[PDB]
């Protein structure tokens, strides 16, 4: 059970925003990542895995046949028809090749799920766009068309008999799509740390607060860690993982870990406003390898500084390949605002996880 998978196809670069040449979700995001992985010698050390289109059967695991057909109906629309449909969604652009690339974006994750759950690879990383963690059952959202990881979690449960999936969302934006799809599901534990600022940061939702601990059977299986001050650094995330996610992770005992690996919380991102060094994601990735026998699959979400995102992917890739953890320039001590958000989240999840009762 050795090797690290890497999935990248040029179709990820064959769709862009037609009415805005400076849109941050651009093909240069994934192309700059591949360049740095090659120049740093990391790309050659990975087992290249080919992608595949997601079937209508797999897409229907979280979406509706109506919405899937409308998204399929977008490849034959004109630009005026793409723009009038996109305007019906929140923060979304469309393109005749968008739907095609989105299908390869979803299947790229499932390809790694196959190889990892069959012990052919130890872990994997898909360098894919469009992102996915905002896509919902019958609508696009936040540059996403289809929910890559939410599909992959249900796919692994059905195709590979997995009972417990852990989804770690370290993107700077709350993945409200994944939270909605699994709001009552106790078999898919969704953790999200994100910028919130009491709701003044997009998507400006109260459901992104720590008090949305899931409902019904999934009561306690949705953990939101909302930041409320910008400038969070590596010590805030390390403390967050060590005192909140990892204790709940070992108690949950998942058989597969899927990471919404966005990098808009890295230094210099135009949107995240956070101060996390890229080397920190070598530490966060390393922590996640002690869970689920290291069955770890990462998929690109956000990250819009071309240099910051590529550095984050590279730092994550070094941990996947087993390279030594890096020296972190930032202080391992968290800030007071982070401890307040960590404390409040521990309180909202205290009655559901014995590892937090302290
Ligand atoms: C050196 C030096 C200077 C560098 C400074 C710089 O260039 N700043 C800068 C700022 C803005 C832009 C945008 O064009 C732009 C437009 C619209 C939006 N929409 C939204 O925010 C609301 C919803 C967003 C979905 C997020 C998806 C996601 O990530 N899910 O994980 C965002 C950005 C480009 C550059
Ligand atoms: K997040
Ligand atoms: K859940
Ligand atoms: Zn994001």
């Amino acid at each position: 059970m050795t090797g690290t998978g890497l999935v990248y196809v040029d179709a990820f670069t064959r769709f862009h925003c037609l009415w805005d040449a400076s849109h941050p979700e651009c093909p240069a995001r994934v192309s700059t990542v591949m360049e740095m992985l090659e120049t740093e010698g990391l790309l050659g050390r990975c087992v290249q895995v080919e992608a595949r289109a997601v079937t209508e059967d797999e897409l229907l695991l979280v979406h509706t046949k109506e919405y899937v057909e409308l998204m399929k109906s977008t490849q034959n629309m004109t630009e005026e028809e793409l723009k009038t449909l996109a305007e019906k969604y929140d923060s979304v652009y469309l393109h005749p090749g968008f739907f095609s690339s989105a299908c390869l974006s979803v299947g790229s994750v499932l390809q790694l799920v196959d190889k990892v759950m069959t012990s052919q690879l130890r872990n994997g990383f898909s360098i894919n766009r469009p992102p996915g963690h905002h896509a919902q059952a019958d609508k696009m959202n936040g540059f996403c068309m289809f929910n890559n990881l939410a599909i992959a979690a249900r796919y692994a449960q059905k195709r590979h008999r997995v009972q417990r999936v852990l989804i770690v969302d370290w993107d700077v934006h709350h993945g409200q799509g994944i939270q909605y799809i699994f709001e009552e599901d106790p078999s898919v534990l969704y953790f999200s740390v994100h910028r919130y600022e009491d709701g003044s940061f997009w998507p400006h939702l109260k459901e992104s607060d720590s008090s949305s601990v899931g409902s019904g059977a999934g009561q306690g299986y949705n953990i939101n860690l909302p930041w409320n001050k910008v400038g969070m650094e590596s010590g805030d995330y390390i403390t967050a993982f060590q005192q909140l996610l990892l204790p709940v992770a070992y108690e949950f005992q998942p058989q597969l870990v899927l990471v919404a690996a966005g990098f808009d919380a890295v230094i210099g991102d135009p949107l995240g406003g956070m101060q996390v060094s890229p080397e920190c994601f070598s530490i966060l990735t390393h922590m996640l390898k002690g869970v689920a026998q290291g069955r770890l699959v990462l998929a690109l979400e956000g990250g819009y500084n071309l240099q910051s995102t590529a550095e984050g992917v590279c730092a994550s890739m070094r941990s996947l390949l087993g390279d030594p953890c890096p020296h972190l320039p930032s202080s391992g001590a968290p800030c007071e605002s982070a401890l307040k958000s960590i404390s409040k989240t521990i309180s909202d999840l205290y009655p559901f996880w014995k590892s937090l009762q302290t």
